[PDB]
């Protein structure tokens, strides 16, 4: 509920239609009045061919893996099998079954080659590819986003670090001292738009004072200095509201790594990426310890005016 | 060249193994002596097969897909349609070849074109349903590594833009004021790169040998929002025998400890093993920006290293 | 959206008039009722025609990139190969597949292998001598708006990064130094595109209505080696009936001015009709180029137009 | 002579491989002793075969353009048909002859249909692409290149402006002060490595002082200045050598469009344009009337003292 353009995580439509699928596929076997052993062997030697065709693939991938073996599989060949070709002993069985359903079931040496030259082809034009679709189900299932990484390292490194001190230093600038807002409004632009100042964002919020800084060491650096800025949200010249504004700069860096070439980074890709930063930063914050209704998080995208759309989350 | 165990750009063995694979193909086919016209038949409907499978695989992810349209595809049906089953000229082309090539060819193993479509259609239901379509975890290492789908890629980036594309330019001028105003420190800025990801808070518990010394001047700039946001950097000292050996702006990589941090959390889905890979991922990819980048030319040095040891030792080694 | 006469990206219209004629060849492949075998075959023996010619043609090309190895491919002959023939993985796998299937395939129509082979080379020695494997223009210049391999890209580009990326940030605070101390200055700077290229030195003499105000506070910044390069940018002021219609910070855009004297020298091999589609092609990937760029918010605006009229007219339209 | 990693233009060594690969086809002909009238005949039928093919390529690209007939070719439909198909005349012609050659010579609508159908696959999966070298020699040969329109570019707009005059300001600032050279030394870094201060690229290299600038309206522009600089050169820390230095602003915008992802240009692209930025400027100032030996280039690559070459070339 965080935006409307957020997307929601991929459910289980696929396995819906495959098994619809399965369904016609019987239904249609059963009407076409053919006898059904023939069935179950053309099934069983396809299956068998997979099998083989994953195998001579998985083959093909360890030769190329065993380059790494001793640096991403710690100099260990067992470990280099078991990423090239699944896990050993369930590979092992089922490529021995196909083996022998070939051999029973009624050449097999012209079939094996044959298959062979197929699986040659298909990885060397690369045939059996990834369909953007299959990439994006896969990377999120497996966490391997950019975004992930990014809005974990956020909340790490930098949320969980100041919202209660940040709760703590309100307090006392408010009792020091138009109360401030209890909560950190970290501002997350889907689409674009990420200035260094709030006022050349929008010039109806204007910047008022400092927070009390925060010191303390983090990562190798003594004294490590926090300062957080309290911006005043004003309505036709008035202070409507105050409270402490924040961009999230890993979006800003998103864009940074769209702008530049050597990053590999498209815009349909951080328009992306920026849409799963925004949905795991909230999933994470809505179970995180830290976060106390300490924090606000506000997703907007430009089609426009922060200052309203602020005051609304006020 | 950080460290032995950081692990290489893939390369072409595999397309090298399937060229092999290809050559003692053709060699059997040869030798077996069946005629030419068969091979080539079934090479043929084999692929034919396949791109079939692969048009109802295609079929039953945009059933998935489609409801994404809104959210993922800015609400347009070809965007969905082209990334469930590719471009959808060249698919359409490869399926009508597909469908032209088995219901006019003779296939003596293999059903009529009815029958094949039931007994495919139903194999792929099955590999859907049962997951037996998996990609194992060197495909899929490939794949992210091809399209950039790391977390260390995108934390790297980051570190370089927010972080370090921000006090390189003005490190030498803060180094030299600091020289001149007040052993001599170095010019360049030492990030340490733990493999392990143990990046302690306070960096001389880390090693007692190194002991905070001073502090360069404040950097103070306008960054995401944060109006006077404060870089106070800090100048640490060297100990070889207990003696000033040398002293240095010092400091951890801040990924490598959020890697480390989601390794420990649960809901992070983030395992060991992926939590060393991608801190590999990381420096290398920081490595390469910084080899590219104009902002650190000679200004920017990496200590990468493994715990099997004094941290003292390789930070003055690499002084 | 510039000017009507600026050319669209181009689509997918090959692609879609391709598939038509697949569509159409199969239902008359199917019509005819020959052996599907055979039409199978006589394909396959086509495309392994098709690809040794492709290995002959980069052989010969192959002979002369050999002398630019050390100039052009750093000296390794890897690269030499990979730009001449391809891949040399792929290229290697497709031509063992039409060694074997042409050796192997009966052929009715053609030659044995090795009378293939030899026919086959003389024909490739003669399209290649002759020149009749040639590119019609419509080919070449798609092929360089896919690669950018435009004049017109580079000089929008240099344009952008070498001019507007300096003076854009700045000029908001120089016309608002000069709005306070001193009609009122328009804040966007108009950057005109004539398509015809007629660039003249002094904007006066293009249309009179348009005449020299005064000038801005002079922009000096060091660049490309130049300390103390002076940016003097000048301010116009429109007429309307000889009454002081407007004024704004008006300039013209150099690449199209050099575009034009690269079409009048005879040096440069560059002809009117190229001169008009580069032109064009530059006014395009500018407008790309500012909407993409984060420099151009509100800050730059360019006039588009074609001499079939009064400059100042169009200007003040777009006022 | 400008460096050695420069490039020299390609000269006819495609055409005597193909000299070479006729004459060896010829020989074998000659030796399978194989009579010539099915010689001719098949060759006949390839090259009608491979103009069919053509044209069904022609065809194709046609229907792609004729979208961009006002755009591109100026509303007239023989403009879009001569870009798609050649020489109309010629062309015609030539499917005449090969059609008649093809139903002639001993089905014929059987091979139009399947020709047609790979001709299709050709344009779909795109076997018939373009290697790196064709294109390559392709955009030499009809000059579609950054680098050409960029040198041509900074010849007319900048050089071609202040060569005429610079003696007389050299000649004007020695009168009124020891002596700095009557030419502008132009730099060309091949790695596109252009710092905005000589002091930077080589702090052997130190700005001496400022030529009386010159001011002349240009493009639009009243009164554009140019301010040139006269730096000074040192050897073992004392006065060598004085000159005009300057950086080739181009080389600079194309290290740039490489940094930039939106450009489409990459670091072997932005270094080979960097070489031919070079050559062609060279090759202009070989000819060029403003150039009378009052600029000289100088091209580097980094493996290195700028201003020791600075000096060699003085
Ligand atoms: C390369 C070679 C000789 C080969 O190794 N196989 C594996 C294989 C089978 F797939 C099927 C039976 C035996 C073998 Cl042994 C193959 C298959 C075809 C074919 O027509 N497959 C259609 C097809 C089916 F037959 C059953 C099915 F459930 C789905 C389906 F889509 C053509 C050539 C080959
Ligand atoms: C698609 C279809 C039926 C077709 O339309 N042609 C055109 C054509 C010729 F190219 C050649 C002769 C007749 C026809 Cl009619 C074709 C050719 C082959 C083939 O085997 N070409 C080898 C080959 C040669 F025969 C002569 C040569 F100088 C070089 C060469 F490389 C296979 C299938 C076809
Ligand atoms: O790593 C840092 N920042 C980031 C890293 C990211 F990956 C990212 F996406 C965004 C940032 C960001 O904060 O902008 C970082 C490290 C040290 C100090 N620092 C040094 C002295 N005092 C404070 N400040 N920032
Ligand atoms: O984003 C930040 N940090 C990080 C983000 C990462 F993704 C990461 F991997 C590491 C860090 C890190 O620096 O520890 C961040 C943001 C704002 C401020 N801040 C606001 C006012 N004053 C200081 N400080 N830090
Ligand atoms: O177009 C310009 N420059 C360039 C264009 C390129 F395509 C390129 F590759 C490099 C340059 C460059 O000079 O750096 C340009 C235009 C106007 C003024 N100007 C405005 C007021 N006084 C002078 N100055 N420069
Ligand atoms: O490169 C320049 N100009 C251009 C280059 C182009 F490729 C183009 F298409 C247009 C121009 C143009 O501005 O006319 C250039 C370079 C240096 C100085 N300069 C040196 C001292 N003071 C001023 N002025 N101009």
């Amino acid at each position: 509920s965080l935006h409307p353009s957020i997307p929601c995580p991929r459910g289980h439509g696929a396995q819906k239609a495959a098994l619809v699928l399965l369904s016609a596929c019987l239904v249609t076997l059963w009407g076409l009045g053919e006898p059904p052993e023939h069935t179950l062997r053309y099934l069983v030697l396809h299956l068998a061919s997979l099998q083989l065709g994953l195998l001579l693939n998985g083959v093909c991938s360890l030769a190329e893996e065993l380059r790494h073996i001793h640096s991403r599989y710690r100099g260990s060949y067992w470990r280099t099998v078991r990423a090239c070709l699944g896990c050993p002993l369930r590979r092992g069985a089922l490529l021995l079954l196909s083996i022998y359903f070939y051999y029973s079931l009624p050449p097999f040496t012209w079939m094996l080659a044959l298959l062979g030259l197929s699986q040659a082809l298909n990885i060397l034009l690369g045939l059996k590819g990834l369909a953007p679709a299959e990439i994006s189900a896969v990377c999120e299932k497996g966490n391997f986003n950019v975004a992930h990484g990014l809005a974990w390292s956020y909340y790490i490194g930098y949320l969980r670090l100041i919202l209660p001190e940040l709760q703590a230093r309100i307090r006392t600038y408010n009792q020091h001292y138009g109360a401030v807002s209890q909560r950190l409004y970290i501002l997350l632009p889907l689409d674009c738009g990420v200035p260094d100042n709030l006022s050349m964002a929008d010039p109806n919020i204007r910047f008022l004072d400092k927070l009390p800084q925060q010191t303390g060491d983090h990562a190798g650096i003594k004294d490590r200095v926090y300062s957080n800025s309290i911006y005043e949200l004003l309505e036709n010249g008035q202070r409507a509201g105050t409270c402490v504004l924040e961009y999230a700069t890993p979006l800003q860096t998103l864009f940074a790594m769209s702008q530049y070439s050597q990053a590999g980074f498209s815009r349909e890709d951080r328009l992306e990426q920026a849409k799963l930063f925004c949905r795991t930063l909230e999933d994470i914050l809505a179970d995180a310890p830290e976060s106390q209704n300490n924090c606000r998080l506000i997703a907007y995208q430009e089609p426009f005016s922060l200052s309203q759309e602020v005051l609304r989350h006020l």
